[PDB]
DNA sequence: CGTACCAGGTAACG
DNA sequence: CGTACCAGGTAACG
């Protein structure tokens, strides 16, 4: 899934993406490819291999914060 | 409750505690004592204010593992 | 078959 | 009122 992720998103300066939409387009990926998905800690893992220097931040009013990965964008 | 931790228990060489049969010997202290108790996570920051050194295990067969503080034991 | 490296709650920043 | 420092799943060690 390294150049699927290459091909759909980019490090980027100043934006972020929740942390569960960024897997939830990957479970369709793999469902789509017939590929065995991997779980959201393994996802994780995955990403940062291929996305240096991403940070992380917790987005979201008091109660309803969400992980976010900071530093990434979709490309296309 | 760092006087309560320091009389029920020690800092200790090769042995473990669950960290969820300590924190339920907190909660009843804390509901004897009719003091507000605070959460797991809170309970961690004061556990490891009060007990230097504490190292983390998580023992159990697979699909069972649970969190332990090792080094600890109960001293009374 | 019993760790490594990834994946929310409360106090309190700013 | 929107981070800091605490709190299970899978691969793979040993």
């Amino acid at each position: 899934t390294v150049q699927w992720l290459l091909d759909n998103y980019e490090t980027a300066e100043g934006v972020s993406l929740p942390r569960s939409t960024l897997y939830n387009h990957y479970l369709l990926h793999s469902q789509e490819q017939k590929l065995e998905p991997v779980n959201a800690a393994s996802f994780g893992k995955l990403i940062r291999s291929v996305f240096m220097g991403l940070r992380t931040r917790r987005l979201g009013t008091r109660g309803n914060s969400k992980y976010h990965y900071y530093g990434l964008r979709i490309k296309a």
